[PDB]
């Protein structure tokens, strides 16, 4: 099963890595490239991902469960990335851009924390890692999308729509992480690693897709 | 004793944090908020490493001592930090303050490898990372504090004091480092806890207070 | 013989830096002082990876044979700055210089996986990193050499000959890895770090050279 839906991200980022580079290539103007570019890179790391767990790296057993740790390394490079899609669109300041850039990073290294920890002391490293989300979540939700509305006044519901996808699509992830093993284990492993690639796939595939979308719409 | 001190540094700077992340939200300017912003993110790294070398993280011993070597990872993300604090308030060109964070990254790498190394060849990295260290009190104390004077020509005591509190904390850390078991073993492991806390301390909430100190003075 | 070419990078590297620095503090301009001071981080840099690997440090054996892991270590913060001596000479625009960067640390971290895995897997991620390098081949040689050539019509060869110097370098780096132990194996341990050092010494000391006069032929 596991292994299945590992390949299956693979295939997936992979085939999401070539449509972003045709993009990035035939781009009649540099804000359409710096997008398609930007989304190839989001597809090329995790393709990478992808590619190593379904090889069998990245991985240590944790507290007698299989353990990817390697998530966290390309998360590491690709989350921020998929924040700077959200940056360039709105035209976000440069301080607003490093706060969202610093909280995630920090969300980061704590679940990673979180993840390879005994039992006990992991919910601690939860707890943190879920405050520096909550900073992300106020950050996108008020003052990035309030920026944004007031610069594209015509496409107010475009950035709504945008934000309510990449958020709905980021919650879900420590909604995951405190089911599976690592947390009150009420599933299985294999579970867990379909849950984080169809998460994967969406929040970089499907909202790849999206930002093209929103790109069109501010014309 | 060790135990006491490290819990001592997860409170005050997760102390330190309230405060420095409560006046970024009431910042009334947007000197005033970056300001606030980069000392809370200070504080909040370094609530993290003391979080978890309280709780038994980051920890390997090499040649029979107790070493976090998870200091040199979160001071990498935290001293550039402080060095932008500096570069900040003074309005630093992008050039001088990259030789000031490539100087301190590399600065920190050496002195990982000095502590973690076999007794000889330690001092060899340690001598290393000291011409490093040499090279930012020569950036900071003449081409920096210089620049800075001559765009504040009606406070340069204020940054003379910032410069020179600033490099008197960072010298005293080679000091303890040189003295304690991973140099000369003159004290003991649970003294160089306590020396480093007290340092974090200083060089981060009580730097971070005068910082705040400084660009009122700035006004 | 191993032991030799190390130190012969050591020494090499070191020296580099002196010269390097020096020229950095007599710079008569800030346009000679960025490119003094790049080269001089460039072999900064690669001198502390000679000094870890002349004193047996950054080695761990995979599939029987001595392995430098600490190679990708350094290259991954030496090798962007040698793309940054070509974008701050030819006044590249910061997209593509973030898509050189990017696809830079892409080959990297690729290339590193396929140093430390299985004898047959390894060859997925050479091709892989392989690939990656070709991006750069495609961006230097195409985008990057096109722009700089319009800005500085009057030193169109300056950069052909820049441009075809570091990239025939930078080609021999997966010749030698391709036939090298962790390759197909076609000579030994020795002569590959021989030929590292050889390349490392021409594409950081000699390129650095080769960057000054480029930058005089700019005037
Ligand atoms: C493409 C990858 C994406 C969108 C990754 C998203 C990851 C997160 C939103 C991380 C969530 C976590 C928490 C909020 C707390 C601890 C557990 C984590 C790491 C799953
Ligand atoms: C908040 C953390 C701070 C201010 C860290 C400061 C660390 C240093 C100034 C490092 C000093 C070192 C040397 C100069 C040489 C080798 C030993 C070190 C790493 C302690
Ligand atoms: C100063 C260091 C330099 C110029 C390093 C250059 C390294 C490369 C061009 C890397 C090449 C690789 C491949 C293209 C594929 C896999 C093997 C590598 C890592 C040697
Ligand atoms: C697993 C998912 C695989 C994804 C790759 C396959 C999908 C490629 C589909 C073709 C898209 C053609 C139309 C794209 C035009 C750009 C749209 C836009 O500008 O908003
Ligand atoms: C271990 C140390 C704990 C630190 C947190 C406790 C200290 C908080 C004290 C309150 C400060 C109130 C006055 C601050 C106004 C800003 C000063 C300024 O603008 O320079
Ligand atoms: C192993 C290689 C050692 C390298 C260090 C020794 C070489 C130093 C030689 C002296 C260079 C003196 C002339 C330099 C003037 C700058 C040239 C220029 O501006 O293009
Ligand atoms: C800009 C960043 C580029 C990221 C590329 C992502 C592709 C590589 C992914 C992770 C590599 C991890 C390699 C693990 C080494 C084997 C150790 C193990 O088996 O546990
Ligand atoms: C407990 C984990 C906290 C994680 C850190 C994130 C907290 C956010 C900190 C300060 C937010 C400041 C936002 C930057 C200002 C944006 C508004 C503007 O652009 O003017
Ligand atoms: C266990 C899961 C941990 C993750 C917690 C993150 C979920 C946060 C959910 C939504 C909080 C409400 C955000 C406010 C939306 C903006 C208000 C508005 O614009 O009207
Ligand atoms: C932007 C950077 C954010 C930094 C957050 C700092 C908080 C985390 C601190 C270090 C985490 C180290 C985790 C060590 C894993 C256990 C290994 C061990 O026990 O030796
Ligand atoms: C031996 C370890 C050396 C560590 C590297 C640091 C050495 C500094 C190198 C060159 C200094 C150049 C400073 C940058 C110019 C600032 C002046 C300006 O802004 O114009
Ligand atoms: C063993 C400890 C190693 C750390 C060494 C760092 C200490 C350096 C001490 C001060 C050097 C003098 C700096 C010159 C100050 C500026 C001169 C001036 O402005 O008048
Ligand atoms: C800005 C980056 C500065 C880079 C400095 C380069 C000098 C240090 C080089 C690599 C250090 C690696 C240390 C290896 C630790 C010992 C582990 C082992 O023996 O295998
Ligand atoms: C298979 C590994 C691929 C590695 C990633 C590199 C691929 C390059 C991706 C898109 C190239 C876009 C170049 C940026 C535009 C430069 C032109 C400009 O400045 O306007
Ligand atoms: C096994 C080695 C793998 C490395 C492959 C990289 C070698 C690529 C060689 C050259 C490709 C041709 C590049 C085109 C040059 C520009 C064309 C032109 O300007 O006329
Ligand atoms: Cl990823
Ligand atoms: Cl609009
Ligand atoms: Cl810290
Ligand atoms: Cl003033
Ligand atoms: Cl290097
Ligand atoms: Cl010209």
């Amino acid at each position: 099963m596991t292994q299945a839906w590992l390949w299956i991200g693979v295939i997936s980022m992979a085939l999401g890595s070539v449509f972003f580079g045709f993009g990035a290539h035939n781009a009649k103007n540099e804000r359409w490239q710096i997008l398609y570019t930007l989304n190839f890179f989001i597809c090329l790391i995790a393709a990478g991902l992808y590619l190593a767990m379904a090889l069998g790296l990245g991985v240590n057993v944790i507290a007698g469960r299989p353990t990817y740790w390697v998530r966290f390394v390309t998360w590491f490079c690709s989350t921020p990335l998929l924040l700077l899609d959200l940056t360039f669109l709105g035209r976000t300041s440069l301080p607003l851009t490093g706060s969202l850039l610093g909280a995630n990073a920090y969300m980061l290294v704590t679940g990673f924390v979180a993840t390879v920890t005994a039992k006990p002391m992991s919910y601690i490293w939860y707890i943190v890692s879920c405050a520096a989300y909550l900073a992300i979540v106020y950050l996108l939700a008020q003052p990035y999308r309030i920026a944004a509305e007031r610069k594209h006044p015509r496409s107010k519901q475009a950035f709504r729509t945008l934000v309510t996808v990449h958020l709905v699509l980021w919650t879900l992830y420590p909604i995951v992480w405190i089911l599976s093993p690592e947390g009150f284990s009420t599933f299985t492993q294999g579970s867990e690693t379909m849950f984080y690639t169809l998460l994967d796939i969406a929040s970089k595939v499907g909202f790849g897709f999206l930002s093209l979308n929103t790109l069109h719409t501010l014309e």
